[PDB]
């Protein structure tokens, strides 16, 4: 069979694209074919690009591919339209896990680019640091090492970050802690920080995640693979569910693949998984390279069936009757002081506005998880931070610390709690529109003019590519150019109705291209139409 012949082949310890194979292929399958992404890395090819000048970059096509796209494999995104000649870094953190002593090193990267550095906590309860110049990156890498952390394969055609329940470990509810499971797939994907390109040319990113949680905080629908909690003729492992995605084309939840595995194959799964879609996956139209899109093609059945085939052993138990995920469960809030499994302890909820931070908030957030927690921050996929492990006798000096008066409240107003907010047009060259800030200052004004006790979820993302999740949002704003006065105007459409959870739901489009400046007005209707506000 043509169709079920691999696509890629092993040559010299990368995975390359065959000869045969390059029929309508598009722009990032031509530069990785013209150079494997993964010597810049693991033939520290970064120690040599890292000196020739930036013009001198520019001047060939391979090295401003190196830049522009190569880098993404080492966690490494040039903002050339918004931040010319700097680099957004991203990592790895499985579970969103950091110590203070990996926060204070970010801090320290970041505070050398004095006004062009910040940092934020993404979608994927993950660190992103901004302001990196190359000639810092072999030490920025270096760096990064020594405190436990890597960076690797973090952008474009790559797993990216694992995510598991925030309160892993400290749940007094959780099913499983899912800690370590992420860490044993991010251990995988990366070969222990070495770099593994049998996994670093896939047609397109591919999203993992393990449920631990009754509440979901692990948004299974929209991965990739999403690992569900289940026992198996009285064994645990997990029920399997595969091809959600969001894109600007097509969003799709995932589906069961009918399997389900012991604990200890968790590894040898996604390694059969990721290998089927490396394979087999289509390389045209980059717009339908997300795995969903060969679960179709070949149906699950015939997808399940090359999965089977990588499994050591050709093994797949179908899917387990019942899982341990409550059906019935009122998603719990995390924000504030909570009681911990251990007895005596309480993890602290911190709101981040929009996820961002500078270097004084990370060095101080650091200090305050070494003074009154056990010296880890627990990021989440609402660009929040939790203080985990925090003796009950010290909450109340930690309350009254400067940080939690003026910048990271426990306690944040009903819509700022859950507001969340990608990028945007601060530095993201994709953006069509500014985010941070404007849904601040949206959510500000909205607040002023409404009394409202359900702590809506609301989602801006700067355009179709949907970081920002809107589609699960219960208000969401995606990014589009509009007309005003006959002024083009940033705008957004206004989506309705996404639910998270066991219900969970994508929600559609309820206005098309409103300018910014009308969103108050809609927004303040809709609060008081569909979830319980009431005026003035
Ligand atoms: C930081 C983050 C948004 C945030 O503010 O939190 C982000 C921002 C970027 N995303 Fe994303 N994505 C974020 C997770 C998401 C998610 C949410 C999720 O994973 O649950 C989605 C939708 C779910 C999904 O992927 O299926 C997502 C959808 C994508 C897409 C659409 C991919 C597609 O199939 O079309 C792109 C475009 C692409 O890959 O070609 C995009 C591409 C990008 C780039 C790399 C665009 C670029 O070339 O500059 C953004 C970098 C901007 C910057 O400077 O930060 N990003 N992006 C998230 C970082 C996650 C992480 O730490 O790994
Ligand atoms: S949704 Fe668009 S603007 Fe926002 S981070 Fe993603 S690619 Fe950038
Ligand atoms: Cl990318
Ligand atoms: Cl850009
Ligand atoms: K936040």
């Amino acid at each position: 069979s043509e169709r079920l012949e691999p696509r890629v082949e092993e040559k010299d310890g990368y995975w390359v694209l065959k000869e045969k194979f390059r029929q309508g292929i598009n722009p990032a399958e031509k530069a990785k074919i013209e150079k494997e992404p993964m010597k810049l890395f693991m033939e520290n090819g970064i120690e040599d690009l890292a000196k020739i000048s930036l013009e001198e970059i520019e001047g060939s096509k391979l090295t401003k591919d190196d830049i522009d796209v190569r880098l993404k494999w080492l966690g490494l995104f040039h903002r050339r339209k918004h931040h010319y000649g700097r680099f957004m870094m991203r990592l790895k953190l499985p579970n969103g896990v950091t110590t203070s002593s990996q926060t204070r090193y970010l801090a320290s990267v970041i505070r050398k680019y004095g006004k062009d550095g910040c940092a934020d906590v993404t979608t994927r309860q993950n660190w992103q640091i901004r302001g990196v110049v190359l000639p810092d990156v072999p030490e920025i890498l270096k760096g990064l090492d020594e405190v436990g952390l890597t960076s690797l394969q973090s952008g474009m055609d790559n797993v990216r970050n694992p995510v598991g329940n925030p309160l892993a470990g400290i749940d007094p509810h959780e099913i499983v802690d899912t800690r370590p499971y992420t860490n044993l797939l991010s251990q995988y994907v990366t070969a222990n920080f070495r770099g593994n390109p049998a996994v670093t040319n896939l047609p397109r990113k591919w999203n993992v995640c393990v449920i631990g949680s009754h509440d979901l905080y692990e948004h299974p629908q929209i991965n990739d693979l999403a690992y569900m909690p289940a026992t198996k003729d009285g064994r645990f492992g997990f029920n399997l569910l595969v091809g959600g995605f969001f894109s600007p084309k097509r969003c799709a939840e995932a589906v069961p693949l009918d399997a389900w595995v012991p604990a200890d194959d968790v590894v040898p799964v996604c390694k059969a998984i990721l290998e089927a879609y490396r394979d087999l996956g289509t390389r045209g139209n980059r717009q339908k390279t997300r795995m969903m899109w060969l679960v179709d093609e070949l149906g699950v059945e015939g997808f399940r069936a090359e999965v089977v085939k990588r499994m050591p052993q050709q093994k797949l138990d179908r899917e387990s009757t019942e899982d341990l995920v409550q059906k019935q469960w009122e998603r719990r809030e995390y924000l504030g002081v909570h009681p911990q499994k251990q007895e005596g302890y309480s993890f602290v909820g911190l709101h981040i506005p929009v996820g961002r931070v500078q270097a004084d908030d990370m060095d101080e957030l650091a200090r305050l998880a070494d003074e009154y927690g056990s010296g880890e921050l627990r990021l989440t996929v609402e660009q929040n931070i939790i203080i985990p492990n925090v003796k009950n006798s010290k909450i109340e000096a930690l309350l009254n610390e400067p940080l939690l008066k003026n910048r990271f409240s426990t306690d944040p107003p009903i819509l700022m709690k859950n507001l969340v907010a990608c990028t945007g047009n601060q530095f993201c060259g994709k953006a069509i529109i500014e985010t941070k800030a404007r849904s601040m200052k949206i959510t500000e004004e909205v607040q002023l003019l409404v009394s409202i006790t359900q702590p809506v979820r609301m989602h801006w993302t700067g355009c179709p590519n949907s970081c920002a999740q809107v589609q699960v949002a219960d208000i969401g704003f995606m990014g589009c150019l509009t007309r005003k006065e006959g002024k083009t105007v940033e705008g957004a459409d206004v989506y309705l109705g996404g639910r998270i959870g066991s219900d969970s739901h994508l929600g559609d489009v309820y206005k098309k291209s409103v300018p910014c400046e009308d969103l108050v007005p809609i927004i303040v209707d809709l609060l008081v139409d569909n979830f319980g506000a009431v005026p003035r």
